[PDB]
DNA sequence: CAATATCCCGAGTACATGCACAGGATGTATATATCTGACACGTGCCTGGAGACTAGGGAGTAATCCCCTTGGCGGTTAAAACGCGGGGGACAGCGCGTACGTGCGTTTAAGCGGTGCTAGAGCTGTCTACGACCAATTGAGCGGCCTCGGCA
């Protein structure tokens, strides 16, 4: 039986949570597109001990239109493909996390912040999101980088360089990421543009055109129930719809979702049954042709970009395949993955697959740990004046970041 | 002549209508405007006129029986009228849509310069289609040979 959503919990904490020693604590900002994860660095305790702020990135402003809400509670979000493209909506987004975290109290933060970007972000996004943040909060120096490449940093053997491919997928997007010495070889990287989202839009759909006799019953906050908990990623999808096929096996599996209550009542509060659509639901990745798209899907995708080099160096690539964020969540993932992993190699050859420590958190906790060592380092970061002269569309090359080019905007 | 029916006249009957009222949105009122197109001017075409001639058609007639037209036909139901059934008719309320208002932001119109699409050109330059004629076919009717039924 499905349950409700938790909505308005309670932080609220003083000026500012100083430690012992440096005094500029900085913020560590995963901007999430489903979700924003925020809080201070607290240095100097080897657990994170309050990942505060966990909250969904959706506001509300309605017919009444003189105010707008922020926390979680028609509706709008900042984002368009996870990359932000909306201004008040993300101030009243910053906001919201700034005030519950506690601030100071003149005329800007005064604190450095490390913030998450898109794993490509356009110059001109950039260019916006560097303005919206030092002029109107005026932080001292700010860090961008990408939550995937953060949540690797985290779950490393070793604070040691590196290669990998990362496997992420978050609301809207899943990204194959290649990176060689420490570096994303961003020049061979690939996205598909599907994800979680709409895998709970497509699941949604179905189970619309299965009832309509109640279509207001079933909604998206019921759907990520059936997603999160009761869903899961076949080994092989044509032969695990095969074992499906035989009504023996189907009434032993099928999932029985009873609606509220006000003929037994389930000709309007039905038991919702799922079988195949358990399945067809996660499966969007691995075969966007579920959907109309014409996407290569995570399979064919990492053998084309895993064919591009030498052959030594895919054998080293392939020894650290890495899953992390959002759909990575689901039951049998690795086994699915690791799977269809030994297909594509030769024969007698070896590879590993690691599942990121928490998917969903390890970016935060990424890029806390990140920031709490590359205090000082001040090449690292963009200072407050740097962003007089370089106009906003800049960068500065550390690990888990995005791959910088020397370019500029005209703006007046 | 009797009977069912339509017509006609006066009592008694709700509300419909015509009115008065407040007030609001728009019709007026003035000044300005360019430009529609009025008007004026020739350009050049076809609408018309005007002849000579054949051949197609039209008009006429003649004969006539097809078709219409009529009477009288025989056969069965729409109408008449009644009994007889249920169904169209008159009140209580829910809330869902429609309206309407707010702020939603998509697109068009305009004016910009460049340029290639189309629509008037040809004797284009032919040659599909247009007569012109020939040939095949079927069908129908008229002679001609031959078994049999009713009559000497
Ligand atoms: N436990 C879970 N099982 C399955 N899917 C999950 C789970 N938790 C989160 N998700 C999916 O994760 C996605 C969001 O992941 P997230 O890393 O926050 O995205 P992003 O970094 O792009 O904002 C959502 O689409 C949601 O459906």
């Amino acid at each position: 039986p499905f349950r409700d959503a938790r909505a308005a919990p309670d932080p609220v904490l003083e000026a500012g949570p100083v430690a012992h020693g440096p005094l500029p604590v900085p913020l560590v900002l995963d901007n999430g597109s489903f979700q924003v994860r925020a809080g201070w660095a607290c240095p100097g305790q080897d657990p994170g001990p309050e990942p505060r702020l966990q909250f969904r990135a959706v506001c509300a402003r309605g017919r009444g239109g003189a105010r707008g809400a922020s926390g979680p509670q028609m509706l709008r979000s900042p984002f368009d493909r996870n990359v932000p493209v909306n201004l008040e909506l993300q101030e009243l987004l910053l906001d919201y996390s700034f005030q519950h975290l506690g601030v100071s109290s003149q005329g800007c933060v005064d604190h450095p912040i490390v913030l998450t970007e898109a794993v490509c972000n356009p110059l001109y996004s950039r260019q916006m999101m560097s303005e919206l943040l030092f002029e109107c909060y005026g932080i001292p120096k700010v860090a961008y980088g990408i939550d995937s490449l953060f949540s690797f940093y985290h779950n490393k053997p070793k604070n040691s360089m590196c290669s990998g491919l990362i496997i992420s997928s978050g609301y809207q997007c899943t990204h194959v990421l290649p990176i060689l010495e420490g570096r994303l070889d961003a020049k061979n990287c690939k996205r598909i543009n599907l994800g979680g989202s709409q895998a709970a839009g497509y699941l949604q759909r179905l189970l619309q055109l299965k009832y309509p006799g109640h279509l207001a019953a079933i909604t998206l906050s019921r759907m990520e129930e059936i997603l999160h908990e009761h869903s899961y990623i076949a080994e092989d999808y044509v032969e695990e719809l095969h074992k499906w096929r035989c009504p023996d096996y189907y009434e032993n599996n099928v999932h029985k979702m009873q609606l509220p209550f006000s003929v037994f009542n389930l000709a309007a509060y039905h038991q919702l049954f799922v079988g195949t659509e358990r399945i067809r639901a996660p499966e969007i990745i691995f075969q966007p042709s579920l959907i109309g798209e014409e996407q290569a899907g995570i399979a064919e995708t990492l053998q084309y970009i895993l064919d591009r080099y030498p052959k030594d160096i895919q054998e080293m690539l392939v020894q650290n395949v890495f899953l992390t964020g959002g759909n990575t969540m689901y039951p049998g993932m690795k086994a699915r993955m690791e799977k269809e992993l030994l297909e594509m190699r030769p024969f007698r050859s070896s590879f590993q697959v690691q599942l990121a420590s928490n998917p969903v958190l390890d970016a935060w906790y990424g890029a806390r740990d990140w920031a709490l060592n590359h205090l000082d380092d001040n090449e690292v970061w963009i200072t407050r004046k740097e962003y007089e002269e370089k106009g906003g569309e800049y960068l500065k090359e550390h690990c888990a970041s995005n791959i910088y080019v020397p370019i500029r905007l005209p703006k007046q």
